[PDB]
């Protein structure tokens, strides 16, 4: 899969992408001189934890386009732009190694975290790389980089070769943490990457991003190996975390720069605890906001207290007996049989376990746009829509857009299993019709 | 990057190229079993030197599509010709490396020379290569190369090993000119390439090239390895040059077949210096159309005599005093407003130097379309394609599609840094300008 | 030219206007019964010290339209209302000559000073010209003007002859102030005016004004003639400076009612040091006015402080070296390189003298709207809008249905004279910019 | 009657003028300070001599708009120019006396003679009226011209009279040549001008016309009185008829500047002779280009000869008998009836005298469009736009956009005298007829 990102002469610069699982977005950031698949350790483990996950590989690497422009972190920061709008990814994860931290820093302090959830720094280039009178901290002089830009376009190939066993520690890693063939894959996919994006790469390791640090507004890990040969940890997240004392903080002890593969368990481990700690919040948050739309079309009084328990205790997680729920609802007094079945709706959807309990009746009544079909065609419409969206505020902005007789029908329409979306769709669905109800009143 | 060249069966044959840097077209055609890729240590020093530099893979080879059709050399210059027709390539140098050159004399040869200012051979085939009665120079007998297909359809992975051994001479070359992974990638790439056109390509390399060498029409380059063991340069390049004495001619001493590797830096050198000469009478051939153009609305005269030798001076490098030149153009007596502008705007744009001085408003004043908004609006609309235009024709061309206010408003743009466009490009607007205007007399 | 007022059965009521120059706009209403021509000594005067000149005929009178309905003063200033909403007059002068005094007190009075920057009474009826008991200083008993519409309805050929006599003290200044010949054309215009209204205009010369007077908002200047016949300074000026003190108030010593042609030189003289202290007044105003635009896009601070220095020393007319000032601003740190733009053009434009300074490259880059053709498109649009401007804030409210890209574009075709607009409604381009800009932050 | 010309402001610039008669166009250019109705005298003698005359009032003269703009020849001779445009004037004469004199000149060298068969100068500016070194033969110097402007500034009521006096010798002439009353009227028409174009036009008398003159490409005249003292002859007209020895060129004798009303006999009579030569050529030109249309048609041979015999006599004005012409037509063997319709047509319309013979059968019937009602209905469309048209290229341009069937009923509608159109366009609808049929063979 491709996103294209500019243009080249006569050519676009379109980059390569995966887009895996369902759940919350997290996207991963490759670092030099490798691509979107040297994450597929942890790819794995978020896969199985029930997170989408996104990589991509930056211009110049793997398999995206090669151009001789771009080089830098505004373009850099402007291709992940890109890929987040044509996506239109909400609530994200940007969890960036190596050089994909500088990524992670510069969109945040330009762009906003407006899509952005949290943000991970791993085997980070920050604060500043470039040693001088100023930054001190530093950790080499103009003329080391110099000396590597030099290097690769000597030879990139044979390069790659001293490159890994520094970004690995080799001396110490080999048939051990890392295998012979996983190390020959990796210069593979590096001798793969464009020449002129690996000779102008080095350049961009020196960029100061001292100023986009207090840009930072989310949720942020950083996460080092203290064995790093290639971002020494004195000179990049022990100088990074004053900067940002709100960052957890996570030293890998005696991990290398490559600690994605060699230490894949503590890291996956680690940043698997830190989507674990953003996703739960999330989905209160998703919880929550429900549950307000679901409320504004009840009438105040202890009914609507019950409810509301209800509600926060499936939200919660206490596995209710639904058949016991639907039950109650069904029989309840004072509300009306449309507000039952989007009750009966949001319940079914929720509940821990449905039991292999039937549809109920009064709800398949309640949902059914009064039999009109043009009610039903609309909603049939509409699902068509709503099978395209991936996000709550999407779905429901969408959804606004038609009359409460074509949501109901809808409703009834996924209710019924005659379609199907995403949870968080749904959720955006059904808000739209108590939204349109409410107003109503 | 595809360009389509044709269809096989249900699926079409797309040929993978790039496309990098601005400049004259320079494109590069790669050898047997290689890609466009091999070509980077050539790449880098072209684009660095200013060049728009055109690779792409031969059918069956690197990205580009593998068919097992049309594998013969009037289908690979039928392709190439798609390539240059496709991008609209103008005045563009072709550089063949071993099996290129035979597309690079086809070419020529039956297309003939309309797009192409030079030509380079390197490791030819040219100008025959079976060893026949007619053909006593030539390299080998009809046998041996039946022997390189049966070999090739055997193992092809095994073949490529020993291919490399005498395509670099490792024995001589290895750890010294060539690393053990420039070799190992090499190896990567041929066996990428497809399984038919592995076993098809030795068939074509004893291609008779003998009548389409005196059709060779433009400035040529021939280069050689001494230490070829592919193309013994006594059955190739030495008789090639005695059947086109004109051509430049560089033996490089112990070079092997691949010496765009070992021997890069002298083979770049080299380029360089017939890019350099080519650029230099493309300068030279621009300089002089462009004059013949601003001189057709001067009224002839001695006046006519002074701004010709000075365009001439300016053109031919001689750093003149803008400040003084631009002075004498304002208190020019005969010479319309809008001439003077004309030639401000030439002046300033091929000065050697503007030694920092501001913008004059005479000129300004001569080119602002009379600050009608409509000459404005076409202007602006001329700029965006203008924008896309990198050849001077294809802007003169444009250009001329549009009116004389138009045309001036435009140039004003350019010439108050309202806009950007390269040298090339400016040229042919000022040029389209000119001939509106004197047409009109 | 002609602008309709109202229908008077099958015909519209039109009144013939004038419109002459550039600037400031001066509202010029004559007296009975002459029409806007009777000016001509004024217009000639405002027009070469550089004001925009409007004159009409009052209904009845010179080309206007003649009916017979109308004749009283809140027609009258109705009348004048439809003129000024017409031609959208800003920050008007008016200024009236015996009847058009009642206009001026009778408008300022009902509709206010929205449009009107200071008004003028040149031999007023004011303030109530009628004797009576509740009004002593009155000029004459109502038997009195009973006579004069009986000898207009009598012969008003014959009774302009002998009008005239008093109106310009023919016994004194014929010969001498006033020629046989520039009296023949007074006559003539008088015999053209239509039949009814030269009945009627004296009727409406009794008008009480007395409660107009305290409504009197603005600036205003009280001239009359010493030896006015026909408006006797004591029961007019005198009494009228008595009830508005704050007029400032010149008697023009021996001179007639018809002081305009007899004294028009010192009446001129006194026109331009009132129309020139109002001129000063309103261009403090427009400095004052675009400083507070100009200063809203800049950070808080002492930069801010030096910036707003300057720019009142050059608007209070401390000619400053351009060349000093612009490179003083090149060279500051902080401000954004549009801002520095911005701030470039505001200082050439109002600079007293430019010193034949080139345009500056660090303005042309900061005002090209990123050469994008659609901002440059829109700016094209918009300063053909422009060109038809006249007023600050005409200019500033179209500029603002523009974007900043588009707006800023427009400036830099400005700046490098590929357009030419007024002054003021270059202020109101550069406004709306700043307006446009400081809302984004 | 108005043509619009400009935009002053708020108003747009209309210059009033007249168009009477039918004909060959002459278009009178009045002079200072008088208006189009000056040339009365001539008007009424061009008209009884069977011409179109055309009278307009320039800009701030007579019954036109009054600005403060435009008085300048490039100005007044575009405003000639969109008045000829307007009315689509082709084949004109450009008659100017005193300043109208500027107007010819200078349209002439600028606009060229597409639209103008013949000029004439009558109480000429030319060559160069300022005095100065290299222009010896100057009338005055600056300072003398420098001075009218002052006078008219001071008063110009006053002004006219001694301009008067001077403008018709009125010492010699009053009583005699002019009346009183006729004087009288001359000051009105003065008066009633603009007071800025009073001022401002004495500024444009010493306009340089020597570079206009070379560019005087059709027949001229020179006409000039012995006793102006207005314009010198000896500065003027003496020098002008060296510079132009083409001229036709008359003096005449004792004649003052206003020689027009004074000696319009001597004016008319030489006028009317001017007028008598160009005419009768134009007539001639009007003939022979019929009669290749007509020819166009008619098979080569002896009846070929006969025909053009005949056209050519009816042409010189030998009034034949129509009934003779006629029958021959109608019994001519080889032409096809509507051949022999076309022919039939063009005689009458020629021929001299009628002598009241009724329509003949053998046309209405060859003229009938087949009494096809779509021919019929197209014909009566072309018929309503020939209405409006007035010359024979414009008739003949937009009847060729209609079939020969339409035009042939169209011509058969004339014939008939269900409709009527000017002879000229009547000659364009029968030639456009003619080309048709002979494009169809």
């Amino acid at each position: 899969p491709f996103i294209t990102v500019g243009q080249e002469n006569s050519t676009s610069i379109d980059l390569y992408y995966e887009d895996h699982g369902t759940g919350t977005p997290v996207v991963l950031i490759h670092g030099f001189p490798l691509s979107g698949h040297s994450w597929e350790r942890q790819s794995a483990a978020l896969l199985d934890a029930g997170a989408r996950v996104i990589t991509y590989d930056r211009r110049g690497f793997g398999q995206s386009s090669q151009p001789t422009t771009g080089y830098d972190y505004d373009t850099f920061a402007a291709d992940l732009n890109t890929v987040l709008e044509t996506l239109d990814l909400q609530d994200a994860v940007l969890v960036g190694f190596s050089m994909g931290t500088g990524e992670v820093a510069r969109y945040v302090s330009s762009y906003g975290t407006a899509r952005i959830a949290a943000v991970a720094f791993l085997a980070s280039l920050e604060p500043f790389l470039l040693k001088t009178d100023d930054n001190p901290d530093g950790a080499a002089p103009q003329e080391f980089f110099d000396g590597i830009v030099a290097a690769v376009k000597a030879d990139r190939y044979a390069f790659y070769t001293g490159f890994f066993n520094d970004f690995y520690n080799l001396d110490e890693n080999l048939g051990t943490r890392i295998s012979e063939e996983a190390v020959r894959n990796s210069w593979n996919t590096a001798a793969s990457g464009g020449f002129f994006a690996a000779a102008a790469a080095p350049t961009t390791w020196y960029t100061d991003f001292r100023a986009d640090i207090p840009r930072i507004d989310v949720p942020a890990l950083i996460l080092h190996g203290t064995g790093d040969r290639t971002l020494p940890i004195e000179n990049t997240a022990r100088v990074f975390h004053k900067a940002l004392p709100s960052a957890e903080y996570v030293e890998v002890e005696g991990a290398p720069h490559g600690l994605l593969w060699t230490h894949a368990e503590e890291v996956n481990t680690a940043l698997l605890a830190f989507l674990a700690k953003a996703q739960e919040a999330q989905k209160q948050k998703l919880l929550t906001e429900v549950e307000t739309y679901v409320l504004s079309i009840i009438p105040s009084g202890p009914l609507k207290a019950e409810i509301a328990q209800r509600l926060e205790d499936v939200f919660a997680g206490k596995n209710t007996d639904l058949e016991v729920l639907m039950e109650w609802l069904k029989t309840r007094p004072i509300l009306s049989p449309l507000t039952k079945g989007i009750l009966g709706f949001v319940f079914t959807l929720t509940v821990p376990s449905e039991r292999g309990l039937q549809r109920r009746r009064f709800v398949q009544n309640a949902l059914n746009g009064n039999g009109d079909p043009n009610n039903m065609d609309k909603a049939v419409k509409l699902y068509r829509k709503l099978k395209r969206e991936i996000t709550f505020h999407g779905a429901k902005e969408i959804s606004l857009s038609y009359s409460a007789g074509a949501l109901a029908s809808c409703m009834g329409l996924i209710y019924n299993r005659m379609g199907a979306v995403t949870t968080e769709v749904a959720f955006g669905l059904v808000c739209a019709t108590c939204e349109q109800i409410a107003d109503s009143q």
